């Protein structure tokens, strides 16, 4: 409802996760500034693992990876850059708040 509306992060995504590293919260916005580009925060423990997401060569890239998916990963984190910690589990890439 009033998570995903066009633009949800780095300003905003602090906005809804100002806490500052709160749960698994993690999500995707797309660049206005771009027709392609997707950003996205999570949070972590004090620490907040942001990435971007851009289409390459008829790509979806994230962060640092080319994958077939862009704004899809977010609904079932499949190559993404998700990431498990020892009893932190994984870094997984959900939605804005509850």
């Amino acid at each position: 409802r009033e998570w995903y509306y066009g633009n949800v992060t780095r300003h905003q995504a602090e906005c809804a996760l100002n806490e500052r590293g709160v749960e698994g919260d993690f999500l995707i916005r797309d660049s206005e500034s771009s027709p392609s580009d997707f950003s996205v925060s999570l949070k972590a423990s004090g620490k907040n693992k942001h990435f971007k997401v851009q289409l390459v060569d008829n790509v979806y890239c994230i962060g640092q990876r080319r994958f077939h998916t862009m704004d899809e990963l977010v609904e079932h984190y499949k190559k993404a850059p998700i990431f498990t910690s020892e009893h932190g589990e994984k870094l997984y890439l959900v939605r804005a708040l509850q």
